C-alpha cells in the first residue's frame, strides 16, 4: 500500500485498501473509514466494481437525467466519490470550512455553503435527489465568484469548480460533448 494518504497526500494514522494499494486517513475518505470490516475496499474500488457489474452504466448521460435521480445507495456513493475527488485537490482548503465576508465593497453571499457542509448534509442522508448535492457544490464556486468579484483570487473559484465538473462528468458517465 501507498505511506501516504490519497486525499490530502500527509503521512499519519492511515487505513489501507485491500483490493488497491491506497491508503487514507480516517475522515479523510468519505464515507469515514469504516470500524470492523476484514477485507476492507476504499470508495475507488466501490466504484469501480459499479461500473464493471453494469458496464452499460458507462454510456453517456444526459445531466437533467442524472440530476432527477433519487438518491438510492449507488448515487449516494457517486456523490461521495465526486465531493472526494474535489478534497483531493489542494486547492479545495480554501473552500472546506465555513466562510466569512467582509470586504470593502462587496456584500457576502445569501445562502452560504462549504465543503464540510456538503460533507455532513451527505452524512446525514438530507439529499433526497443528485440535484440537491449538485447545487450545492456549484454554489460553493458561485458564491466565490460573486463575492471577489475583480479580484485575482477569484480565479481559486474557477480552478476548483473545473475539477467538480470534469469529475462529475466522468463518474456519472456524462455525454461527450463540444
Ligand atoms: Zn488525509
Ligand atoms: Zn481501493
Ligand atoms: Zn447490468
Amino acid at each position: 500500500n501507498s505511506n501516504i494518504c490519497e486525499v490530502c497526500n500527509k503521512w499519519g494514522r492511515l487505513f489501507c485498501c485491500d483490493t488497491c494499494p491506497r491508503s487514507f486517513h480516517e475522515h479523510c475518505h468519505i464515507p469515514s473509514v469504516e470500524a470492523n470490516k476484514n477485507p476492507w475496499s476504499c470508495i475507488f474500488c466501490r466504484i469501480k466494481t459499479i461500473q464493471e457489474r453494469c458496464p452499460e452504466s458507462q454510456s453517456g448521460h444526459q445531466e437533467s437525467e442524472v440530476l432527477m435521480r433519487q438518491m438510492l445507495p449507488e448515487e449516494q456513493l457517486k456523490c461521495e466519490f465526486l465531493l472526494l475527488k474535489v478534497y483531493c485537490d489542494s486547492k479545495s482548503c480554501f473552500f472546506a470550512s465555513e466562510p466569512y465576508y467582509n470586504r470593502e465593497g462587496s456584500q457576502g453571499p445569501q445562502k452560504p455553503m462549504w465543503l464540510n457542509k456538503v460533507k455532513t448534509s451527505l452524512n446525514e442522508q438530507m439529499y433526497t435527489r443528485v440535484e440537491g448535492f449538485v447545487q450545492d457544490m456549484r454554489l460553493i464556486f458561485h458564491n466565490h465568484k460573486e463575492f471577489y468579484r475583480e479580484d485575482k483570487f477569484t480565479r481559486l473559484g474557477i480552478q476548483v469548480q473545473d475539477i467538480f465538473e470534469k469529475n462529475f462528468r466522468n463518474i456519472f458517465a456524462i455525454q461527450e460533448t463540444s
